[PDB]
């Protein structure tokens, strides 16, 4: 919450992106590396089950 509200204030629009599915880890490598290139943040949520 702390960085969603922080980067709400900023008026950045961010990817909140979970980790625990097995189609998370697609999903947040196309994030970073559509991200990379645009200058967005890319979000992962509770990142320690892999």
């Amino acid at each position: 919450g702390h960085v969603e509200d922080l980067a709400a204030e900023q008026n950045t629009q961010i990817t909140s992106i979970a980790i625990g599915s097995a189609e998370g880890f697609n999903q947040a490598d196309k994030a970073i590396n559509t991200a990379v290139k645009s200058g967005r943040w890319v979000m992962l949520k509770n990142v320690h089950l892999a």
